[PDB]
């Protein structure tokens, strides 16, 4: 692809973390903390999982991003419409207002309702996600894998600014402490 042009510098909204979340200090980095981080409760946060916002809103344009998901087994990636819910139990779906890929029990699927398997011969280090605002795109690439394409959803109905969403998944196993970082352009 060439969507590189488009880059846009991410970074992450601490005020929208769930209360388990360890963000960096220049806001590129977040990773599951052992307990709670020791920040008061808001309408913001996501509750029920370990997820994240960008701070930055889109309702326009050409926006490309990278994350580095090296060494981890379960995480979300994509955007969402500002208004998604943030408290109690709910699925990422475009009807929901989430366009996500995700790694899950080593198998790669794409956010649809139901979910779509993806087909990934070289597992990903690093994923690359485009958004076309006027044309109702959103595509993921394997930065890993020169580039190749993971996913498009097209037809998006965005229906709001949209944020990047991050999931970094829960660390039952003790295999799944990595962070997810925002990669440098
Ligand atoms: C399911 C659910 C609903 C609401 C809330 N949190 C609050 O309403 C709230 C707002 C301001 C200060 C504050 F401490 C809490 C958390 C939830 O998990």
């Amino acid at each position: 692809h060439h969507h590189h042009h488009h880059m846009v510098h991410i970074t992450l909204d601490r005020n929208t973390a769930n209360s388990w979340l360890i963000i960096s200090k220049d806001r590129r980095q977040v990773r599951m903390g052992d307990t709670h981080q020791n920040v008061s409760d808001n309408k913001e946060r996501f509750s029920n999982y370990p997820m994240v916002l960008g701070a930055q809103r889109f309702s326009s344009g050409k926006m490309y991003w990278e994350v580095d998901v090296t060494q981890k087994e379960a995480w979300d990636l994509g955007v969402c419409r500002d208004s998604v819910q943030r408290k109690g139990q709910f699925s990422l779906s475009p009807e929901n207002g989430f366009w996500t890929i995700w790694l899950w029990q080593d198998s790669y699927e794409a956010g649809t309702s139901p979910q779509t398997t993806l087909h990934i011969q070289v597992p990903p280090c690093q994923i690359g996600i485009f958004v076309d605002y006027e044309a109702g795109v959103v595509s993921f690439y394997n930065i890993t894998d020169h580039g190749s394409l993971i996913y498009t959803f097209s037809e998006c109905v965005f229906a709001g600014p949209l944020r990047p969403f991050f999931n970094v998944g829960f660390n039952y196993s003790g295999g799944n402490a990595a962070p997810l970082k925002l990669c440098p352009l």
